[PDB]
């Protein structure tokens, strides 16, 4: 009955997006996009909300804009949007990464992980973060659970739902928000003052590096280790009070078993209370690639 002109490959048609699997609960599904009706098509990941409140939808739209603005080998690829429920709902379309989160990959695929691989992932994470800096984006949620694995040789930063954009003349973003924070990845100034910056991303990167070198041994996770240092029985605000006091006076995650001193030195430089003395992501990428190249 109708003629058709497609001038926007970023608009995925609801009727052609076919369910493959539930990936985790926002919630993410794996789907097949099959406009040619032939039982094939590209496999994609689809992110949807739980509640489309004026607030959550505005945030979701901002996350979509953020992801769309990014094009880099070490950042999850934006593919498009689907305006489902007859154009009364919104879903984000992105590339599907077969190995899932780095946290899970390290846990489930120890057979294929050595220090060479760990430094390769470290390098790629720094380069993705360098790229975010050029956009003046502050991620605020760097952790191995939020980094995704394409294959043995490539990891990508995901999870842009907390990302903030710095105005031209500003060097930090103060954000007070209700609910739970990933406190064991937070820099001291984020804990005490809700201040986020490239330098606070560098602090969190230090924790990521720690996570890599612990191989996600369940007992060695940042929450497990900090809670052991703080006291395992502590609950609620008391945890935060003790974490802050600990960090302000140089309490730090321990060197993981089998971690070279030079790699631990990188973590400890990231974990500087003095914001301005933390290294840049460019400094880190160079140092890590030089370590890699010098063997
Ligand atoms: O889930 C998989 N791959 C994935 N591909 C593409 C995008 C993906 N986003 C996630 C994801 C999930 Cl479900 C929960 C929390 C945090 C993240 Cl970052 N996972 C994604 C593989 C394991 C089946």
């Amino acid at each position: 009955s109708g003629a058709f002109e497609d001038r926007d490959p970023t608009q995925f048609e609801e009727r052609h997006l076919k369910f493959l699997q539930q990936l985790g609960k926002g919630s993410v599904e794996m789907c097949r996009y099959d406009p040619l009706q032939d039982n094939t098509g590209e496999v994609v990941a689809v992110k949807k909300l739980q509640h489309s409140t004026e607030e959550h939808l505005r945030d979701f739209e901002r996350e979509i804009e953020i992801l769309k603005s990014l094009q880099h080998d070490n950042i999850v690829k934006y593919k498009g949007v689907c305006y489902s429920a007859g154009r009364r709902n919104l879903k984000l379309i992105m590339e599907y990464l077969p190995y899932g989160s780095l946290r899970d990959y390290l846990q489930k695929h120890k057979e294929r992980i050595d220090h060479i691989k760990l430094l390769q992932y470290t390098s790629q994470i720094c380069k993705g973060m360098e790229y975010l800096g050029t956009k003046r984006y502050i991620h605020r949620d760097l952790a191995t659970r939020n980094i995704l694995v394409e294959n043995e040789n490539r990891v990508k930063i995901g999870d842009f739902g907390l990302t903030k954009v710095l105005p031209q003349d500003k060097e930090y973003y103060k954000v007070k928000e209700p609910g739970e924070s990933p406190i064991f990845w937070y820099a001291p100034e984020s804990l005490t003052e809700s201040k986020f910056s490239v330098a606070s991303d560098v602090w969190s990167f230090g924790v990521v590096l720690y996570e890599l070198f612990t191989y996600i041994e369940k007992s060695k996770s940042p929450p497990a280790e900090f809670m052991r240092m703080i006291g395992n029985d502590k609950q609620g605000q008391m945890i935060v009070f003790h974490l802050i006091e600990l960090l302000k006076n140089n309490g730090r995650l321990p060197r993981p078993d089998g971690c070279p001193d030079e790699i631990y030195m990188i973590m400890t430089e990231c974990w500087n209370n003095n914001v301005n003395q933390r290294p840049s992501f460019r400094d880190l990428a160079l140092r890590v690639d030089q370590i890699r190249d010098n063997m």
